[PDB]
């Protein structure tokens, strides 16, 4: 439960998206909710998204721009002045690059690949980190199976995930000395629901999950079990 | 209230330091019903004392190396509850002597003793108690320890059980999930309890190294369980979740 | 050839079409010198007829399950060479029945049957044997199958055992390490791209592991498997 | 030799004490014949002299940030040989500054430099250059490091580098398999290379500590494991990540 908590959710396009589930769960436990939206394309529906969930707090964020980044703090900064949670719902690469296999990949796509999929994860937590400052904040972030296992056509996502994690564990050991946790969750084909997603999510942005950080945990029914 | 009308079996209470002590705590809190067993006969009182301080009357008997007190425990939540939510799993021993050299060192015997309590408990728990749990939606949790991933010197046979337990886990997953029934570890960091050669450095090393600068509690690995063995966990199973300030993620 | 001048004892070997037949192949192609245990007196006879197809009458019975057997090896090994330089560990066992049904089933003595066998005589053999190899930098072998990571459906107590040997094989690393000697496991595939493999796989990889080109790797788990383990299909 | 009539193509020496020199040295002990790069003019002569020591004459420019540098390795490789057995992958860089503080601290340039080099190199290497192994039983070797699995601090964004590359490698091996090719990754223990930075000597001196032997891999233990994983005796072998770190990975605690 997330009473007197404020969470930034980052990734909403719609309904059906991973990060909406997890505003949907996060609104039931009690936290503020703030929004980025990707492109201006997205900003009227997730605006009505955000009001759905009794919030007003909608910002324009392209993760790809340091300026978007530092524009972000601000926004939070003169609305807020503090921060518990972030979660980070985001992944791309070009269309082109899920088509063949890795061996396929452009080195432009590549460089979009991670640069959006998991460098965007630490410049967020870096730029954030000052208005979580003495609340013992939690971060999530997503993965899936295809980091750790070859998912036909998942391509240079298996790639960017594997990285994620990584990103994960070392954004663990940093955050630690401020108090702070970042967690991944690794979810099967939304299969699971993306309600099985925000109530893990819940969990991990909660002080219930205080000795867990730089952990994935799967949300996928068990898929990751699986040797035939 | 995240339990609220879900049945509990407690294993591996000895006292109020201990892991499943811990774990009946939260479970109270987020309104289970419990059940507890106790080991040894010398347990009895003061297992019965905690179970009353929890509002439980509910208190037996069973060794879990006699399959005739895993059958009778069975038989005692037919009598008493006739239907069973979550099986916490929180038993571990290997004799004393196993732990003061290496692996290399291991008495057959000390190793037999410890796969058979630290292991095989939970297959014969799990079996033993699956048709109480029949049109629940069932959850066991068992315990382990990073010495199952890693080498943790004078951890020794019981990093050899606790590899055994986490794929124990994986392959129970599997068998219960026809069931309806999931089935979790939590991997939980150092504690003194009563039940845990080298502690204290064991203890310091750990607590040093961690990105926390300081160890788990019983309540940490109580909150994880009562969310894995929650229906917000539907979707989670066969899975070790580390409960452990991160010490999993150091590679120094 | 790699493993010159090296004395090798090779246990598992039941007939021809044993992983450890592969091993005892790639070993004497590579020049090492081999001793051989047969588990039961009724694999005596086929034991002896390999091993003197290799050039060895070094044959000892031995059941990993008494711990007369395996100080027997000791002095077996001790009469006949006075120093070891590899041990192949090639033995895994459980009963039939634990194979039906699911892990759920597994009984008590079979669940005993199957870590005392599989696992623990790794323990007792490296304990034991240890001795010989001193001041020879030493190397040991193991087998393990996928199972120990992923659900493989029947493979059930094997899939805890191997998890189990896994594991023992790091801790006996950090052991045998301050006498200079290595341990590692082969998970194999399925035995004779993600296609089973053969026997002559796992030998020429053992040969690999437990030669001096291998001086940097021990606890480690290698997977030869025609790639089978990256798969998450 | 175990590598008698391949050919491989090395790539990552600076000098003497480079992994891929250490590489280099093994295959040449089992027969093998050898090309190399070298990554900019400034290293040109000493690699040039140490090809020369091996009995080879190729040795060629190529800077694997530039596409056209990769087309021109490929030429080259057409010209002077027209088959290819194996490439050894030894490139990784991150500029000096991304390891001076934690991953928070890790810039976007810096970021995508690191990845550029030391994860996408292998995907353009391995696409460019598998038309030359047609029909041979080819395989790759990459390098990588135990900080791709646990945080070891000032490596930083090269652990997120290596983790990528062990995905990269399980993604290749899928691929190239159906043309009857390998790709395995070296987990190598920390080495006092050119390359190897902010805390090295601590962390060498931890490493070496920590770890079941008490001292540090060579690039000789390097050499021999790539040579057997090149081999045909590992022709069952792929996507795997070998440790060859003196059993450090092993250790739970430090």
């Amino acid at each position: 439960l997330l009473e007197g908590k404020r969470a930034l959710i980052t990734g909403v396009a719609n309904e059906r998206s991973i990060a909406y589930g997890i505003a949907k769960s996060f609104h039931r436990e009690g936290a503020q909710l703030a929004f980025t939206y990707a492109t201006p394309k997205l900003e009227k529906r997730v605006r009505e998204i955000a009001k759905g969930f009794g919030s007003d707090l909608v910002v324009k964020c392209d993760v790809s721009l340091d300026e978007d980044i530092k524009n972000l703090k601000k926004f939070l900064e003169e609305n807020w002045g503090s921060l518990d949670i972030i979660v980070h719902s985001i992944a791309y690469a070009p269309k082109e690059e899920f088509k063949g296999g890795v061996i396929d990949t452009s080195r432009e796509g590549f460089k979009i690949a991670m640069d959006i999929s998991v460098y965007s994860l630490i410049a967020l937590t870096r730029e954030l980190l000052p208005l979580m400052e003495g609340r013992n904040g939690a971060i999530v972030t997503l993965s899936y199976y295809g980091a750790e296992k070859v998912v036909p056509h998942y391509n240079v996502m298996g790639i960017a995930k594997a990285a994620l994690e990584s990103t994960v564990r070392y954004l663990a050991y940093d955050i630690a000395k401020h108090g702070h946790r970042i967690n991944a969750i690794s979810a099967g084909p939304v299969p699971i629901t993306i309600e099985d997603v925000g109530d893990t999510a819940v969990f991990l942005c909660s002080d219930w999950a205080r000795a867990i950080t730089g952990e994935v945990v799967h949300v996928d029914n068990g898929y990751h079990i699986m040797g035939v």
